[PDB]
């Protein structure tokens, strides 16, 4: 049997940084150090860094007077943000820039008063993060997931309306978003195309390219992570088996019985050992060398702060 394996995959530039916010306090400070939701969505990561004294919280209320706080890669919502910064907390901020980037948007708009619309799946911490930058009662700040979400939607003033996006969606079904959106608010204001980030967009397109080659596609990903989630989903539309995956423990004998060409990634959150204990179980099970996939090359790096080297 032949693995492939996708390119690019797993580690973008937002969780290495904020995996290494949360070692680095852990060694500049010692534990415990508290981290409001998971750091990003992976259980091996979440595990890893439990086991070494990061406690991992809901609610600021979880936490401690004197600790030290350490707000996810998702981002926050500015309540959050200041029922914190209210308290007697240290905080450290590992909201991923591109993350960033979104609030300060709904921000703008906030000010205005001008009403927003997000695209993005309902109870996702980034969601909530990005719709609680909006504050002002005298625009909206609305949430849309589908187009039908959009045929459903009314706003107090349609001259006067911006969209946003999460930044780990499906880029095509986002695109049939905005569609619906620019059809039913002709003056609405975006990005060009959507608040996607380039290693979501990169991750779907290589997902693509390897479904095009293998049977059953193997993603490694947490259930509860939207992006690894995003590029099963894409492999099991173009008719290929796809599981999501937190392990080589997960993997089932019958999933790749009698496959010739078995294809591999993981999501942005998910660390390299775990693909490469998947592919020693793979091989186990009859595969050959994995052999990466051309891909598209990444560059991007983001700097942990300079308080946290
Ligand atoms: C912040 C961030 C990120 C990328 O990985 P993740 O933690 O799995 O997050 P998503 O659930 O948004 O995909
Ligand atoms: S998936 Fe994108 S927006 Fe999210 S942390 Fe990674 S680089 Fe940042």
């Amino acid at each position: 049997m032949q693995i492939l394996l996708a390119n690019p995959r797993g580690f973008c530039a937002g969780v290495d940084r904020a995996i290494s916010i949360v070692e680095n306090a852990l060694a500049i400070y010692g534990a415990p150090i508290y981290v409001r939701h998971e750091v990003v969505h992976n259980r091996y990561v979440v595990d890893s860094l439990r086991e070494r004294g990061a406690i991992f919280i809901e609610q600021i209320s979880e936490v401690p007077d004197g600790a030290i706080l350490i707000f996810s890669a998702h981002g926050v919502s500015q309540a959050v943000r200041n029922e914190a910064k209210s308290r007697d907390l240290t905080v450290f901020d590992a909201t991923c820039p591109l993350v960033t980037k979104v609030h300060m948007e709904v921000a703008r708009a906030s000010r205005r008063g001008e009403e927003s619309i997000l695209i993005g799946h309902a109870g996702h911490p980034e969601v909530e993060g990005t719709m609680g930058q909006y504050s002002n009662p005298e625009g909206g700040m609305y949430l849309v997931e589908s187009p039908d979400d959009v045929w459903k939607l009314t706003v107090k003033n349609e001259e006067k309306l911006s969209f946003m996006t999460q930044t780990t969606l499906s880029v095509d079904d986002t695109s049939d978003v905005i569609d619906a959106l620019r059809k039913r608010f002709p003056k609405i204001v975006g990005p060009r195309k959507d608040d996607i980030c380039y290693a979501t967009t990169n991750r779907q397109e290589a997902v693509r390219a390897l479904a095009e080659q293998a049977e059953v596609v193997l993603v490694v990903g947490s259930k509860n992570s939207s992006n690894s989630n995003r590029l099963a989903e894409l492999a099991q539309r173009m008719g290929k088996r796809a599981f999501l995956i937190d392990d080589a423990k997960d993997i089932q004998e019958e999933w790749v019985k009698e496959v010739k060409c078995v294809g591999v990634t993981a999501g942005a959150s998910a660390p390299d050992i775990l693909v490469q204990n998947v592919v020693a179980r793979l091989q186990q099970l009859g595969g050959g060398e994995a052999i990466p996939l051309e891909g598209r090359e990444e560059n991007i790096v983001f700097e942990v702060p300079k308080e946290l080297r």
